[PDB]
């Protein structure tokens, strides 16, 4: 079995072997890089994703999201306040501000450390799950907004059509900017690429030891384990890595710098943080081996989840007895 410690693995395709996508992430499962539910991917030299950034403050963030947090420092839910908007250049300015910018730090080490003491004691503004892509048309090779669309992997693998569309969403970060601990929709893969700014810290879990978190989390999160059976659909659960270390979770850990890309597997529970002002473009994919997973997903029937439009279409034909009851939540 190819990486049994469940490493999370890192690769520098040339740019022939840049061309074929779906060919590239088959390449990587073959050396075992999605047991450690996340691979990191560094372009070939040659390649750029559009030529220049010169031109993006005039993008709206509609309903940037204040991020404010409850419980203690290793273990803590966040909520998401709503405030007015603003475009890309005033956010800037503002993860630029004295109030909100990254703190003097030795290495990301220092950096990290500095996260899980202080991030509960302020509350940072993320512009988050914004429609849209900044990869120019004429980019051909990783280019987010012109991948294979998962309602035609469904098609071609099961023979079914169905409505839906798949399209990229940018995310605008500043210091201590927080995604919380989760699987994605429908236990798809993501593919998320940093186009911009400071670096992204990411946790996760190996998918075959997924399950361990769960009951960590019922045990740390009892009121919300109560209230759905699955919470971590909420996106709203911060566990920290002493944490996890104390109670045995396997895991890892590693940062995603400008130019880069990551891959989050089937069913790999990550969480992670941005160090200072970025923005990051990320959309969902399937392959065939995801349609297991997305059979046995689990899903939000307490009705705070609430999600999309083509999920919809996933639920009925991958899990029909599912159907009614999730669908009651979501109306
Ligand atoms: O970048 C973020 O805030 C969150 N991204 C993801 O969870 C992802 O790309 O799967
Ligand atoms: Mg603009
Ligand atoms: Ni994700
Ligand atoms: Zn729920």
């Amino acid at each position: 079995a190819q990486n049994p410690n469940c490493n999370i693995m890192i690769f520098h395709p040339t740019k022939e072997e840049f061309n074929d996508f779906d060919k590239y992430i088959a390449y990587m499962e073959s050396q075992g890089a999605h047991r450690a539910g996340l691979a990191k991917i560094i372009p070939p030299k040659e390649w750029k994703a559009r030529e220049t950034y010169d031109n993006i403050s005039e993008i709206l963030i509609a309903t940037p999201l204040q991020q404010v947090a409850s419980g203690r420092a290793g273990v803590f839910t966040q909520y998401h306040k709503k405030k007015k908007a603003m475009t890309v250049g005033e956010y800037r300015h503002l993860a630029n501000s004295k109030k909100y910018q990254t703190p003097p730090h030795q290495n990301f080490e220092d950096l990290e450390r500095k996260y899980w003491k202080n991030r509960i004691y302020n509350s940072p503004i993320y512009g988050a799950d914004i429609s849209g892509s900044l990869f120019d048309e004429n980019t051909k090779q990783w280019n987010l907004g012109h991948l294979g669309t998962i309602q035609d992997l469904l098609e071609k693998e099961c023979g079914v059509v169905i409505e839906g569309v798949n399209t990229p969403y940018l995310y605008f970060g500043m210091w201590k900017t927080t995604f919380a601990w989760h699987t994605e929709d429908m236990d798809l893969y993501s593919i998320n690429y940093l186009h911009l700014g400071e670096p992204k810290t990411w946790y996760v879990v190996p998918p075959e030891h997924g399950q361990r978190l769960e009951r960590l989390a019922r045990e740390l999160f009892p009121g919300s384990s109560r209230g759905c059976g699955a919470f971590l659909r909420h996106k709203v659960a911060l566990i920290s890595p002493t944490v996890l270390k104390e109670n045995g979770i396997p895991f890892n850990r590693i940062t995603q710098e400008a130019g880069e890309f990551m891959v989050t597997f089937p069913y790999g529970y990550h969480a992670g943080f941005n160090h200072g002002f970025n923005c990051a473009e990320a959309i969902n994919f399937a392959t065939p081996r995801w349609i297991d997973y997305g059979k046995m997903a689990s899903q939000c029937s307490c009705g705070e989840a609430r999600v999309t439009f083509s999920m919809d279409a996933f639920v009925r034909i991958l899990q029909p007895e599912r159907y009614d009851l999730w669908k009651r939540g979501q109306d």
